[PDB]
DNA sequence: TAGTA
DNA sequence: AGTA
């Protein structure tokens, strides 16, 4: 047990008028799919005054109901769709109703930005407030500031969040600044507004020749818009969204805009100090109360012990004292650039397994994905002549082709690691977890974690980066101590989760001659929970107790010491079931117990373990 | 069986098309908003009917033949509650050939089009589509059923008009659904929207009251038709929970006053008269078509006949020579093995049923081999448990499994068979309500359960253009993604197997489907018979279109394997009828260069047979050989 | 089949 | 909140 101060500022309670917003009801036409209302009625809070919120499937409101605009229409995706509301009165929500809040949370929000468009002599860029400007350049001008956030809490109070912060802005324009050259940037956004979008490549078309899929040219789509009043940036240039990147669609550099001294990122002494300030200073146009530095009572988690053939530190340092336990093991290659193996590759294999006193064959496999039917072939031979799982040295692939990729390996039964090949040996980090990996996937105990946890199996579930399993996901699972499992993939986002479970399940029954008492869920809270529902049914029929545990790494906020300094491994409670993980300024891990009957502190020293070994 | 025999086909020639005809105007179409490209075509078809006269979509614009001046160049669409506005460029005129596949698909939509629009402007009878029902046969208090044929016309590769005539029967519901059943008659199955001929499946009525009724973004569901002015002149009356029915699971609301029953057979009753004996239907589809024709303006209807070949019949044999596969099952079969299955009970009981134990312990007895009768005693897929008594089962030695169970939707059927082909057990469903003496079907489910199970029940003769034949299956699915199975024969009987597209990750692209399909059954045939297959013979539905093959074929070409690529319907093949005589069983019937008919009577039939239209779309193979191979695949399973 | 409710 |  130890005192910390987290990045939020209590402010005043809220009055009740503010504890009793106005709702409105609300009616569009067209009807969209039901699924699509939500999005919608967010825009049409937008559409409606400010200070104004989703509430259900109507909305909630701070401002006065003869400044909202009651009728109108609102685009989206192309769509035009009219709207109408309907005042009905105050309603009382409670500030302890974990949904009733989020509806607080939201106006509060909301508020915040309708109060910091008012301050000025300094530009707002959604909650992202900034005051003196860190340099000046021909096309970049690097602001100084902080990302806010303004919520309440469960005793009926405002709370702001407030984390110094950067912004690389260009007033030049990507056709002017790609013109007085650069290169080409990775991320690039619009001028009309605020999306981003990833730069695929450049435009080799005529931006007037090349139709839509409707059949409407790229430059008449923005023309007749009002974005090309003379703006005439023109060269085309070839784009794609932040979610689903092969898909790739046109746009126009002349309406885009990209994304040496230094400022890089001050200390925790310095940054704990410039964040004390700006909520002095923001808590001056806020005028909700005066800030007070949140404590937060953080528990001291315990060191885990590792053990390869003598103790460690890391499972990383069990490629020089040697495996937990060893077999003779035969490792195949893949190489998808060039060549054999990267010298300090053979090295360290060599080396951990001289160090183990275990035989190692090094094999390279002879095929390409591209040959059809010989790669099929080739995985069957180097599956019979020995090989245990395959390392995959490879240009960066996307998402969708290493699943597959790792799925006509899975299929000839070879477990893989991807290690992608613009290999940065300096980065040990990288290659060592590598080869960690690969051996485990192999069928070796690198490490042993001793233990006292809930959890006999804790599968952890991918989607990529997108927000639903529906185009299919992935799943890595270890068996507790150390059992990396059988890793797999797999219509329906229900149906999706539950099979990549089911199969996770059964590889484990298969080690274990027996089912797990209980299995830890580890998951992206971007993806809805409702997508788990069939997957916990099915754990309910066997009798498999469970935890729901959803993650989300940015968006912790921040911890600081009292005054000594932060240990390794940190536990801080939170509002109802939530907590923060903090390990070795420092991102903290912000974590949420769904569904469940053990305690936090268990999940937390199991999640923690968990990270420790890679 | 080599003779000819000349036959007349319910279709008929017309006049061949005039130049004009042959270079159908083409004009360029654009759309605002941008749509998703995947929603071009469905609404381009939207513009080629907004736009009227005779107007179809080809490629990505539309093709006329009715004067540019006649159209809408202009105007609105909606697409699932989307819309968008359209323009029309005239482009000028451009040729077509009937030589080409793909011009002669777009000259027929013309066609087809071309019979709509006279069908529509005709006085006193009643237009469905491409159906006309022309007198009644019966009425009574607010239906009627009317007698007439579905028809259809097209261009040929030679470039002459063809008509094809069906007579066929409706049952119109002359009254609301709410009138229909506020008078007692009981709930229809299907319904019609009264404003428009979308159906729908009925699924049950509704207590809530529509005025308050709320639509997904917060419209009343009465307002919503009320605002279209489909009320004005009607009674709301109820409300009507109703299904896709593309989407059966999810219930929409609607309205009783707005709805018109889809009447049936069995809803009117009342044995009443509807049924026609083969020569009573020939006769009224030469009757129909002298009528259609007048009011065509194309020519006389000449009948077309043509030469219909008796393919020769197979030499089956199991352990000895054979007239028929279930024959093997008491003379033995072609090469036996050490055989263990498993009987998966999901009707209600415990074994197996006497008269299959009897057949199954007789056939081995007679091939003089060793077989185990196992018995699931694991209850339905319930459980993890279930995964493991299927897992203990293979190691045990099983090779198939019999599953004797209530018909199953196909998802849950192809789910099912998907669980156990997982632990690698092959399949084969029987339907539960089965007697003794129905040894039709039983005795072919226990040739397919023994075939899977790695057992060569019966061989074919010999020398056939592909000795690895693959049929695809996507289940009325258009394209190949959601979902895909494909069986694999081993070209004379050497049965190969079934599968699905294993387990990737994201979304996928059909081509990448097709072609893991092809890519696990060549593998099951090196593995059986030690190497890939000289020459294949892929097999598709036609309801899809051809384009999603193309990276399979490209893959055979490049791995050093022929093959032959034949799309199979059912549907549109018209009919066949002797021009004297009676008709006979396995015929192959040619009609172009690449297509022809494959007809199979049996019992002895006295309605009319449907045939298989089958359409050689890639291949160096003669069509004879082709219908050969087919029509005896066909038979042997 | 051109067309949610 | 807002495809290209």
């Amino acid at each position: 047990k130890t005192e910390v101060f987290l990045n939020r500022f209590a402010l005043r309670p809220l009055n009740p008028e503010e504890l009793r917003p106005w709702r409105l009801e609300v009616v569009l036409d067209p009807p969209p799919g039901r699924e699509e209302v939500y999005p919608l009625l967010a825009q049409v809070a937008r559409r409606a005054g400010g200070v104004t919120v989703r509430m259900g499937d109507g909305l909630a409101s701070w401002s006065p109901p003869e400044v909202l605009v009651l009728e109108g229409t609102l685009a989206r995706m192309g769509q035009t769709y009219a709207y109408r509301l309907y005042p009905k009165g105050r309603r009382p929500l409670d500030p302890k109703d974990p949904g009733e809040r989020s509806v607080l949370s939201a106006l509060a929000r909301r508020l915040l930005q309708e109060r910091l468009r008012r301050l000025e002599g300094v530009w707002v860029e959604g909650l992202a407030v900034y005051r003196r400007e860190h340099a000046r350049g021909p096309g970049w001008r690097v602001l100084g500031g902080a990302v806010l956030d303004l919520w309440v809490s469960d005793s009926g109070a405002f709370l702001l969040e407030v984390d110094p912060a950067y912004r690389i802005l260009c007033e030049m324009s990507l056709e002017a600044w790609l013109a007085q050259g650069h290169p080409l940037p990775k991320r690039v956004r619009n001028a009309y507004d605020r999306r981003t979008w990833e730069l695929l490549r450049l435009g080799e078309e005529d931006p007037k020749e090349l139709p839509l899929p409707g059949g409407l040219s790229l430059l008449d789509y923005h023309a007749s818009k009002g974005r090309l009043q003379g703006r005439e940036g023109g060269r085309v240039a070839w784009v794609a969204d932040p979610k689903d990147p092969r898909k790739p669609i046109p746009h126009l550099t002349g309406l885009l805009v990209p994304v040496g001294s230094l400022a890089l990122s001050l200390p925790w002494e310095e940054r704990r100090r410039r964040t004390r300030e700006i909520a002095s200073w923001i808590g001056r146009r806020l005028g909700l109360g005066t800030p007070e530095a949140v404590r937060a009572q953080a528990y001291r988690l315990s060191i885990p012990k590792l053990m390869g053939r003598r103790a460690v530190s890391k499972p990383a340092d069990a490629l020089r004292v040697g495996f937990y336990r060893a077999q003779e093991t035969a490792l195949a290659l893949l190489r998808l650039d060039g060549a054999g193996w990267p010298e300090f590759l053979r090295r360290a294999l060599l080396r951990a397994f001289g160090a183990s006193g275990a035989s190692l064959r090094l094999h390279t496999l002879h095929a390409h994905p591209s040959q059809g039917l010989a790669f099929r072939e080739a995985l069957r031979k180097a599956k019979e002549e020995g090989v245990q799982a395959v390392l995959v040295l490879t240009p960066p692939m996307a998402w969708e082709d290493r699943n597959r990729l790792k799925a006509l390996l899975l299929r000839e039964g070879l477990p893989s690691q991807i290690l992608n090949v613009p290999l940065r040996e300096e980065e040990r980090h990288r290659w060592e977890n590598a080869l960690l990996g690969l051996l485990a996937k192999a069928g070796l105990q690198v490490v042993a974690l001793s233990g006292a946890y809930p959890a006999e199996l804790a599968v952890g579930f991918d989607a990529g980066g997108r927000e639903s399993f529906r185009f299919g996901g992935a799943a890595c699972a270890v068996g507790g101590d150390g059992g990396h499992l059988l890793w797999t993939l797999p219509r329906i986002p229900q149906e999706v989760v539950w099979d990549l479970l089911e199969e996770t399940l059964w590889a484990f029954r298969r080690k274990a001659g027996r089912l797990p008492s209980r299995v830890l869920l580890l998951r992206d809270g971007r993806v809805p929970q409702d997508e788990f529902a069939l997957a916990l049914e099915a754990l309910a029929r066997e009798g498999i107790a469970y935890d729901l545990v959803s993650v989300r790494k940015s968006g912790g906020g921040r911890v600081y010491p009292v005054q000594g300094r932060l240990a390794d491994g940190l536990y801080v409670p939170l509002e109802d079931k939530t907590f923060l993980l903090l390990t070795v300024t420092p991102r903290p891990l912000k974590l949420v117990h769904e569904a469940g009957d053990t305690p936090l502190e268990a999940l937390a020293h199991q999640i923690f373990h968990l990270t420790r070994l890679y």
